[PDB]
């Protein structure tokens, strides 16, 4: 029998709003912590609870170092975050607080509020030229990519004039499937943002990026390694994260036509449906891989010293414990308390700027385009594999020209 008490992980979604099977079942499994095998054949935890999620997030014992050789690693791309200096992402205190306070500025709910029109602004403005062109497109290219794109752009001072060059760089490294892929894009992407650096030394300029150089830079109060690495950190997660969230709730608003239409009749309820579509959708559901520096008792399970741990927040955000019904899309429960953006230090930078996103592009689009429907079958859209941020890289839509 080839039957295993420690399962290939990743595993593939095949439905975009749903647990792959394999994970299914480990939700299903008693106990906080379940033996998984890695890519390279290395056997690591998977966190698979809700509580257990938090309290191991928290647990200073879990390094986020990606540059330990014990790091729980789930593809050959990863080599690429190993091989430069780490953004804050990968460092834990204290050198992770030093970093992320240089970048907080730029995120705190006041800034938020004060980026609702420029928000709008571009969401309206791609939308005007996606519809002026009329039906069969692709949301994912001409919408739900290039919105938070020009967001993130302008938060950080990186021109949008070079989006098709960055675009395409992110995606080869966030996507990419072997290490040499990986290696090439990241330094595509370093090569760029270096030359970013070089120009804002020389004629300071508006934008973190701009901060970064003309203060703590100038200061030896970061390395230039770092804050390359911080900027495609940001530049990053700020274009893909939303672009995913903005594709997978499409098809997953349109799949349930009740509460899609629940949620245009009463706008009040799209901000806990943003939430809900969060905790349901969880599109970086393997970002949570920490190693262990101590060992760590759990429920009578033990994780040793030099054990790698993967707080899978997918499968703890299906926690019936904590979400009653927890596979059912229900827009009117509580989501809160969801692990969609992690937990503990770590937790979402970004998160109150991608809920402002969401809310004005759901509005959005129920405003300007209430005909919007999927162009294809659910079922022959492409679903990215497990290793990588969750989502589709084609959504072809139509809508009444
Ligand atoms: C749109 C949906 C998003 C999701 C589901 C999401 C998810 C997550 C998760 C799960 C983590 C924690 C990783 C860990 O604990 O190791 C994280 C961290 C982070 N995210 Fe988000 N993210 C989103 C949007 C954004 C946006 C729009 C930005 C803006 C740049 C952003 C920036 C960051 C940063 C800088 C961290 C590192 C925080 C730290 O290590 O202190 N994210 N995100
Ligand atoms: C942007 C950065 C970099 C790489 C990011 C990658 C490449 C590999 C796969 C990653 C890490 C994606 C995976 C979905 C996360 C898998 C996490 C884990 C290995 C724990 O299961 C998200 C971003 C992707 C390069 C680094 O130098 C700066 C910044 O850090």
């Amino acid at each position: 029998p080839q039957t295993t008490d420690a399962p290939a992980f990743p595993s593939n979604r095949s439905c975009p709003y749903q647990l792959p099977d394999g994970y299914a079942q480990l939700r299903d499994t008693p106990g906080p912590l379940h033996r998984v095998t890695l890519y390279d054949g290395r056997q690591a935890w998977v966190v698979t609870k809700h509580e257990a999620a938090r309290k191991l997030l928290g647990d200073p014992r879990l390094s986020s170092n990606a540059t330990d050789d014990n790091f729980p690693a789930t593809s050959p791309a990863f080599e690429a975050v190993r091989e430069s200096p780490q953004a804050f992402i990968g460092l834990d205190p204290p050198e992770h607080g030093t970093r992320r306070r240089m970048t907080i500025s730029e995120f705190t709910v006041k800034r938020i509020k004060g980026m609702r029109p420029e928000v709008e602004e571009v969401v309206h403005g791609f939308l005007d030229e996606m519809l002026a062109a009329g039906p069969t497109a692709d949301l994912v290219s001409q919408f739900a990519l290039p919105v938070p794109s020009m967001v993130i752009c302008r938060l950080l001072g990186v021109p949008y004039a070079d989006h098709e060059f960055f675009q395409d760089a992110s995606k080869r490294l966030v996507q990419s499937t072997d290490a040499q892929s990986a290696l090439t894009a990241r330094n595509d992407l370093a090569g760029y943002l270096d030359g970013l650096i070089t120009q804002f030394q020389t004629e300071p300029g508006a934008g973190l990026v701009g901060a970064l150089v003309a203060d703590q830079l100038a200061n030896g109060e970061i390395d230039r390694e770092e804050l390359i690495s911080t900027a495609m950190l940001l530049l990053i997660a700020g274009h893909e994260t939303t672009a995913s969230m903005t594709s997978l709730s499409v098809i997953t608003l349109l799949d349930h036509p009740e509460q899609y239409a629940a949620l245009r009749a009463d706008r009040s309820l799209v901000p806990g449906a943003v939430e809900e579509l969060l905790r349901y959708l969880a599109i970086a559901d393997i970002a949570g891989g920490r190693v262990a520096t101590a060992d760590i008792e759990v429920e009578g399970q033990l994780i040793r010293a030099g054990e790698g741990v993967i707080v899978v927040n997918s499968i703890a955000n299906r926690d019936g414990t904590v979400y009653e019904d927890p596979d059912a899309l229900d827009i009117h429960r509580s989501a809160r308390h969801h692990l969609a953006f992690g937990f503990g230090v770590h937790q979402c930078l970004g998160q109150n700027l991608a809920r402002l996103e969401l809310e004005v592009i759901l509005n959005a689009l129920m405003d300007r385009v209430p005909t919007l429907r999927l162009a294809v079958p659910v079922e022959q859209l492409v679903l990215r594999p497990g290793t990588t941020i969750q989502g589709v890289n084609e959504l072809p839509v139509t809508w009444h020209h």
